C-alpha cells in the first residue's frame, strides 16, 4: 500500500448502507469533487484479523486494475481504526439479483457473458486470475454496463509463480483442480465461468441443493456438469468448452468471445437495462 491516502471526509461523503461485503460493509457516497455517486466497503481493522491478508491483496488488486471490466477503484482512505476502500458505484445490480425475477432469455446470457470474458481477458493478460466467479460478482450499471467484482480471494502469477495452489472461490464454481489444491491458473477461472454460464441459463449452478463440503468430493470425481434443457446447441457446446477436467484443453477468454454462442446472441449492453428495469420493478412488489 505504497498510495494509501488519508482524511476521506474531506473528498468523499458517506451516506447509506448499501450491502455487505466479505470483509464489512458497503455504503454509496458521493465524491464531493464532481458530484458522482461512488460506493465506499468500510473495513474494521480492529476487527478484522487474518482477514488483513485478503484485505490487503484486495487492495493492490483493484489498485491494479484498470479496466472498463473491472470495478474502478478510486482509492483507499485510512481514517481511525478504518480503512474505507472508494469504487466505482455500479446501481443495475448484480446478475444474480438480476435472476431473481425469473429466466433470462439467450440474448441476455450471451451478452452478459461476453462482458465477462472481456473483464477475463483483461485480468489473464494481467497475470491476474479472479477466483471466485460467479453472477454474485458480476455487477451491472444502472444502464446495462457490465464488470467483474470482488477481488478478495484473487491470485497472481509472476516470473517466478507460474501457478497458484491455493483454496479459495465458493464450491459451487470452483474448478476441480482447486479443490485439489494442484497448481492451476487462470484456467480455474474459465471453469467457473462455465458454471456461472449454467446459473445464468438455469439460476442456479449444478448440485446447488447440497452441502458445500458434499460438493468437495462431487466436482473431482463426477463428470463435468453439462447444461441440459431447451437450449441452443451453441450454448450447450460453449458450456462443454469451459468444463472440461483438463484445464488445458477448455479455451482462454480471448478464444471463447470468438465462440459461436456469443457472437450468434450477444447484442448491445444498453438491452440490458430491460433486465435492471423488470429487477426494480419485481423487488417493488415483492412483499
Ligand atoms: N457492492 C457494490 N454496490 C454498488 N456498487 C459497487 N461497486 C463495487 N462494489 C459495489
Amino acid at each position: 500500500m505504497q498510495n494509501l491516502k488519508a482524511d476521506p471526509e474531506e473528498l468523499f461523503t458517506k451516506l447509506e448502507k448499501i450491502g455487505k461485503g466479505s470483509f464489512g460493509e458497503v455504503f454509496k457516497g458521493i465524491d464531493n469533487r464532481t458530484q458522482k455517486v461512488v460506493a465506499i466497503k468500510i473495513i474494521d481493522l480492529e476487527e478484522a484479523e487474518d482477514e488483513i491478508e485478503d484485505i490487503q491483496q484486495e487492495i493492490t488488486v483493484l489498485s491494479q486494475c484498470d479496466s472498463p471490466y473491472v470495478t474502478k477503484y478510486y482509492g483507499s482512505y485510512l481514517k481511525d481504526t478504518k480503512l474505507w476502500i472508494i469504487m466505482e458505484y455500479l446501481g443495475g445490480g448484480s446478475a444474480l439479483d438480476l435472476l431473481e425475477p425469473g429466466p433470462l432469455d439467450e440474448t441476455q446470457i450471451a451478452t452478459i457473458l461476453r462482458e465477462i470474458l472481456k473483464g477475463l481477458d483483461y485480468l489473464h493478460s494481467e497475470k491476474k486470475i479472479h477466483r471466485d466467479i460467479k453472477a454474485a460478482n458480476v455487477l451491472l450499471s444502472e444502464h446495462g454496463e457490465v464488470k467483474l467484482a470482488d477481488f478478495g480471494v484473487a491470485g497472481q502469477l509472476t516470473d517466478t509463480q507460474i501457478k497458484r495452489n491455493t483454496f479459495v472461490g465458493t464450491p459451487f464454481w470452483m474448478a476441480p483442480e482447486v479443490i485439489k489444491q494442484s497448481a492451476y491458473d487462470s484456467k480455474a477461472d474459465i471453469w467457473s465461468l462455465g458454471i456461472t454460464a449454467i446459473e445464468l441459463a438455469r439460476g442456479e449452478p449444478p448440485h446447488s441443493e447440497l452441502h458445500p463440503m458434499k460438493v468437495l468430493f462431487l466436482i473431482p470425481k463426477n463428470n463435468p456438469p453439462t447444461l441440459e434443457g431447451n437450449y441452443s446447441k451453441p450454448l450447450k457446446e460453449f458450456v462443454e468448452a469451459c468444463l472440461n477436467k483438463e484445464p488445458s484443453f477448455r479455451p482462454t477468454a480471448k478464444e471463447l468471445l470468438k465462440h459461436k454462442f456469443i457472437l450468434r446472441n450477444a447484442k448491445k449492453t444498453s438491452y440490458l437495462t430491460e433486465l435492471i428495469d423488470r429487477y426494480k420493478r419485481w423487488k417493488a412488489e415483492q412483499s
